[PDB]
């Protein structure tokens, strides 16, 4: 019974994930990151509404207590759909 499930990601060109929100919902289970795991702090919406294929600077950042906190670094990163294809 229950629960869980994987966080979304972006990749960078060549395809290493990093997760885009510290929290997620699975129907209405609550998952949180452990402390200190990368993250972009775009959050699942800023993942949806970036257009596939194209590249943003994502801000990276690292979790804690369930929020990615920016490290005012940044990185180049991508949404991928299946087969490369266009978003949504
Ligand atoms: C993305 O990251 C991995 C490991 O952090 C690395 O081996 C790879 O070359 C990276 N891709 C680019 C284009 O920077
Ligand atoms: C993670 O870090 C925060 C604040 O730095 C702390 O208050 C919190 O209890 C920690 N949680 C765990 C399980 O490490």
């Amino acid at each position: 019974d229950l629960g869980g499930c994987p966080f979304l990601v972006a990749e960078n060109k060549t395809g290493y994930p990093t997760i885009v929100a510290c929290k997620q919902d699975c129907n209405g289970t609550t998952e949180t990151a452990p402390n200190g795991t990368r993250c972009f702090s775009i959050g699942d919406e800023g993942l949806r509404r970036m257009t596939a294929n194209l590249p943003y600077d994502c801000p990276l950042g690292q979790c804690s207590n369930g929020d990615c906190i920016p490290k005012e670094t940044y990185e180049v990163c991508y949404r991928r759909n299946w087969r490369d294809k266009k978003n949504h």
